[PDB]
């Protein structure tokens, strides 16, 4: 009978939870160590540990098979099943298994040291992208420097790494087509568990496009000024270099030569930051209390105790991307991140504890539940609360903001520079995904690779290189998630629905009313608010129990990703930015690059 199996079936998957956050917190402490330390030791002993927790997946996907699992009542028993059943790269043979392990930590520990020679000393070979590269492609406007750095680090970053990242593509897809998927895109597609997602995408970023457009079209505008019509054309694709970013992925760094209102207030509260004698522990200690404040959890004593919250001063190789890891027993939570102390990372410091918070809030619910409701929930959390760290109401109240007047031209300022992170930031998502996707499901040739790679760069985001590439360069491992084999749709999913948490928490804490110009949105900080983490608590506490757009029903009652919060936040922005492009005739559109030679 069904109705026996399946009470032996609930005790079966009780046991296999177990067992599984046990072999996987192996794994990760693995992880952390080779992370933490990179060397040759650390990397086999990573993959040798992940070959092991691979080969009992494999089993474990066989033994669902013993169960009549899609006969069973309960839909929550049905979901575990069916969450066990999906392998992964586990499912490749022993050997391709171990050769994919390999070229994944070829690439991220090549992307992790790399080094550069200095632009002024050509004996100085030292310099790693953070800090040292980071810190001018951000501050110089010297654009050669610039276009220096630019050109030094994709090369090592990118190129370097073209043979491993084909060999990944080909494994990748290996394993797609092992759990039946028809590529690596349709594998990482189903985390979001609905069938028109990429549509819903699609229309998602053509309603917010045309603001895109705007914003690209008044900030090259602002960069000709700046750097005269030989560097910066009216017409072309905006020279990447310029933009503040290796990546151009967020243009706030030179919001001080783009903003608005130059004679008006700016918020950039790094300096004052650094006069108050702020750390990398103030900064963390500062997002504990954001939490804590909103009757939120605080932060055991194992992640004070084991995180890494700077970079370490020996000699060492190690990742430096910022990242947040769950060990899954009970509160052994850390953060890795080479901290500095500015605004962004301010920022940066409270996406990660978002992470953290998310894994203190599911860490009750079954294993294969303790994850996000889908990959874009988990990245928003913490960028929800620095939507409101951000606000003048906040930095004003922590003493970073002094003697700042908060009239009509200082929000606009205060706008665009959110603008300048948020809505610059989502064709750029957009692209990572539909390049690799596009490799994946094998629709570009290998010899049309790099220029695959800058030609949706340029037809979404409108940027280019700075030289002139070719397909003998290779560019888009320079990016830390292609190195590190990391979807990157989660980003432009989170950057979508953030706008729907942070409106809904808002209104929660009756901080913003649309028809009260005392409470605007882009001013509303839930800081203290016990309200807004009812919800989030109701949300997150779900973890992957439930689709997601239960946990989004959890929330606040809605049930659909939806691009209209985003487009309020942002509507006095559009409106005064619309109108100051016809004012000064600016140039909207971008003619083809000629930056990538077939
Ligand atoms: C991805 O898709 C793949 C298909 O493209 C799929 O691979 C298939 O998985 C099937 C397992 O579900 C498997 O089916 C078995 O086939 C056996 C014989 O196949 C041989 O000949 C084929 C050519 O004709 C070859 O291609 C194969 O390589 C094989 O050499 C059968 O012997 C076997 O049967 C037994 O099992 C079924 C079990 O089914 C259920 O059993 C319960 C009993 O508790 C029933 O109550 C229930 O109703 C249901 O029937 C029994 O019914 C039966 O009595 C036998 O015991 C079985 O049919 C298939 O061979 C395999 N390949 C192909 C090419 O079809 C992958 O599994 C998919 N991967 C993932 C991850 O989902
Ligand atoms: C081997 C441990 C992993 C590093 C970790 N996974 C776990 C279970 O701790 C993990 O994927 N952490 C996510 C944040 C995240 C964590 C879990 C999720 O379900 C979703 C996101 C994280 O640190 N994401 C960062 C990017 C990153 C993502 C994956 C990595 O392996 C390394 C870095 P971020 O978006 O903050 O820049
Ligand atoms: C890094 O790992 C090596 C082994 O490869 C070990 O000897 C060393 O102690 C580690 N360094 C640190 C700082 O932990
Ligand atoms: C704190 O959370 C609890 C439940 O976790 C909730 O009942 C309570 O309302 C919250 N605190 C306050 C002051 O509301
Ligand atoms: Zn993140």
């Amino acid at each position: 009978a069904l109705v026996k199996e399946e009470i032996q079936a609930k005790e079966y998957l009780e046991n296999l939870n177990k067992e599984l956050a046990k072999r996987t917190n192996v794994e990760t402490e693995a992880a952390w160590a080779y992370g933490s330390n990179i060397t040759d030791e650390n990397e086999k002993k990573k993959n040798e540990i992940s070959a092991e927790l691979a080969k009992f997946m494999k089993e474990v996907a066989s033994d669902t098979t013993k169960f009549q699992w899609r006969s069973y009542q309960s839909e929550d028993l049905k979901r575990q099943f069916k969450a066990l059943t999906k392998l992964g790269y586990a499912a490749l043979p022993e050997d391709d298994y171990a050769e994919l392990l390999d070229t994944l930590s070829a690439m991220e520990s090549n992307f992790a040291k790399v080094k550069v020679c200095d632009y002024k000393d050509s004996t100085k070979c030292d310099l790693a992208l953070d800090p040292e590269i980071e810190e001018v492609i951000s501050k110089s406007r010297d654009h050669e420097e610039l276009a220096y750095y630019w050109r030094e680090f994709y090369d090592k970053a990118g190129t370097a790494v073209r043979s491993q990242f084909e060999r990944y593509v080909e494994l990748n897809t290996k394993a797609a087509k092992l759990n039946n998927f028809t590529s690596g895109a349709e594998a990482w597609l189903d985390e979001y568990e609905d069938d028109t997602f990429e549509q819903q995408l699609e229309d998602i970023f053509a309603d917010i496009r045309p603001l895109y457009q705007q914003i690209h079209g008044y900030v090259r505008f602002r960069l000709r000024k700046h750097y005269g019509d030989a560097v910066v054309s009216e017409t072309g694709p905006i020279p990447m270099h310029l933009l503040g970013n290796m990546w151009a992925q967020q243009w706030s760094e030179i919001a001080d030569i783009v903003s608005p209102f130059p004679e008006k207030p700016l918020v950039d509260v790094s300096a004052e930051m650094e006069k108050q004698g702020y750390t990398p522990l103030k900064m963390f200690q500062m997002g504990d209390d954001f939490f804590t404040s909103m009757n939120l959890t605080k932060l055991p004593q194992d992640f004070w105790d084991k995180s890494i919250i700077e970079k370490p001063t020996d000699g060492r190789d190690l990742v430096c991307h910022a990242s947040a890891w769950d060990f899954y027993l009970t509160d052994d939570v850390r953060i890795k991140q080479c901290t500095r102390v500015t605004q962004d990372q301010l920022f940066t410091v409270h996406h990660e504890l978002g992470h953290i918070q998310y894994f203190l809030q599911y860490q009750h619910q079954p294993f294969v539940y303790r994850t996000g409701a889908n990959p874009g929930f988990h990245e928003a959390v913490g960028d929800v609360l620095s939507l409101s760290v951000s606000t003048p109401k906040h930095l004003e109240k922590i003493g970073l903001l002094k003697d700042y007047v908060r009239d009509d031209e200082a929000r606009i300022n205060q706008l665009f520079l959110t603008a300048l992170d948020k809505i610059v930031f989502l064709p750029f998502a957009f692209t990572m995904d539909k390049y690799r996707w596009s490799l994946f499901r094998g629709e570009v040739d290998k010899a049309n690779w790099n220029c695959a790679f800058w030609k949706l760069r340029d037809e979404y985001s409108g940027i280019e290189p700075p030289v002139v590439r070719s397909e003998k360069d290779f560019d888009a491992p320079a990016k830390y998630h292609i190195s590190a084999d990391v979807e990157y749709l989660r980003y432009l999913v989170s950057f979508i629905i953030q706008f729907q948490f942070y409106k809904s928490a808002c209104i929660k804490a009756g901080q913003y009313d649309p028809d009260n110009v005392e409470l605007p949105l882009d001013n509303c900080d839930i800081y203290g608010s016990a309200a807004a983490g009812a919800a989030f608590h109701n949300m997150l506490s779900m973890g992957a129990s439930k689709p997601w757009p239960d946990a989004l029903e959890a929330f606040n009652g809605e049930r659909i990703m939806s691009g209209k919060a985003i487009a309020e936040y942002f509507e006095p922005l559009r409106v005064w930015l619309e109108a100051e492009n016809i004012k000064n005739n600016v140039h909207i559109g971008w003619t083809t690059s000629n930056k990538c030679v077939s």
